[PDB]
């Protein structure tokens, strides 16, 4: 294992089929994680985060392409109408401490080219636990019943349309979660359109305060073409 503090701190792993950010946007506080080289495993060993109500760090495991950065042969990005099938696995470690979210965060973009952002484009966020009364951005319109579970929907329109679905009760792992399910929900509330593209499919922990011990692991991501 490697341990990375670097505020943009990354390592390829996987044979190069994801990627690992220690990504500190929000914050110039410490933050350390241990990440297993073949699988792209972590655990945060250091979080001296205390941001109050902003997000200070989201460190991430993601397939595709993160601002430009793409991990190798990933098939994106990829118009949404051109998808038959987007699954993912997760297992996540939590903790009894801080303010957290373990959460999916997938981002799309009319445009090709990710260097410069998703503005006019959409993140669809996908929160599976929680700790120390976070909530999402924006307002909850609806609850549905999608993937096998049951989820609060919550939307912001901001620089880009923010959606985020929040499980009813907290989970600590998916197996073959069903993201086209999601996709299409969005669709069909119009937050997302058909001819966008998927750029990036990322998990792991937006940290306001603390962080230290939670772990990622298991991550895996297939996306099948029509």
């Amino acid at each position: 294992t490697v341990e990375l503090c670097g505020r943009w701190d990354a390592r390829d792993v996987a044979g190069g089929r994801y990627r690992v950010i220690n990504n500190v946007w929000g914050a110039e506080t410490a933050q350390c994680i241990e990440v297993g080289l073949e699988t792209g495993n972590f655990t945060i060993t250091r979080a001296d985060h205390d941001n109050g109500n902003n997000v200070a760090a989201y460190p991430a495991i993601y397939f595709g392409c993160h601002w430009g950065a793409c991990t190798s042969n990933s098939g994106l990005p990829r118009r949404v109408q051109e998808l038959s099938d987007v699954r993912t696995s997760w297992t996540l470690t939590p903790i009894t401490t801080g303010r957290w979210n373990a959460a999916y965060d997938i981002w799309f973009s009319p445009v090709t080219n990710s260097g410069n952002g998703y503005s006019g484009g959409a993140e669809l966020m996908i929160w599976l636990n929680w700790n120390g009364g976070v909530m999402p951005g924006g307002s909850r319109v609806a609850t549905v019943e999608l993937a096998g579970a049951t989820w609060e929907v919550w939307y912001a329109d901001w620089d880009w349309n923010y959606i985020a679905y929040r499980r009813t009760t907290p989970t600590t792992s998916v197996s073959e979660l069903d993201l086209k399910a999601f996709i299409d929900d969005a669709v069909a509330r119009g937050y997302i359109r058909p001819e966008w593209y998927l750029h990036a499919v990322e998990t792991g922990f937006e940290l306001w305060e603390g962080g230290a011990g939670l772990r990622s692991a298991d991550f895996s991501v297939t996306v099948q073409k029509l």
